[PDB]
């Protein structure tokens, strides 16, 4: 068995009005090795097959993928919009390819700062997004930012940007673009 430097959880989001936002997280299951890795991944629905409204969340343990958790509280994400019709090319790709990011520790020295990511599946467009622990933290923000926006292989002239939590809870956006 591979170890994976950070034990992680995938948590599940269900569109339910009815519930409060936070009892709708739920937790699906968390793995800190490879194998354990792609056994939950291929055997789990993608996030294209989510209801809309659904989001799948991974997270290192320990860190509910809520603005609440302290980890979360100062931070921000690096949010990716994806077009609506580009959902069956671009979404499962995207959401992989960020799996792999945040559990291969391709931030390096700013790891620390990766809280997550999230992926929005919704009717009018998806987002993926990794979320970071202080917006105010320019260089680990940017870094991420670079490194994660050349891995998706988003077209390098379209900017992506992050947004503090806290201005996403009060917003009627950008601290950064990279
Ligand atoms: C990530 N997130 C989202 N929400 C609530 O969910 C709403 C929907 O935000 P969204 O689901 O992230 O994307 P959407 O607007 O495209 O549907 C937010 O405006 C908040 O009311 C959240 N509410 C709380 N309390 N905590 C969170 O971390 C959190």
């Amino acid at each position: 068995k591979h170890p994976l430097q950070n034990r992680w959880a995938l948590w599940f989001f269900k569109n339910d009005k009815s519930k409060t936002w936070q009892a709708n997280l739920r937790l699906i299951s968390k793995f800190d090795t490879v194998e354990d890795f792609w056994a939950l991944y291929n055997h789990i629905q993608l996030s294209s097959n989510l209801m809309p409204g659904c989001d799948y969340s991974l997270f290192k343990d320990g860190i509910e993928p809520m603005w609440e958790d302290e980890k979360n509280k100062r931070g921000g994400r690096w949010l990716i919009t994806l077009n609506k019709q580009q959902r069956r090319s671009d979404l499962d790709r995207f959401w992989l390819e960020t799996l792999l990011c945040l559990i291969g520790e391709s931030f390096d020295d700013y790891s620390d700062d990766v809280c997550g990511a999230v992926v929005n599946v919704r009717a009018k467009g998806d987002k993926i997004a990794i979320w970071t622990t202080e917006c105010e933290n320019r260089d680990a923000v940017t870094h991420i930012g670079r490194v994660y926006k050349e891995r998706l292989g988003l077209p390098p002239k379209i900017v992506i940007g992050y947004q503090s939590h806290a201005d996403t809870a009060t917003k009627s956006k950008n601290r950064f673009v990279v």
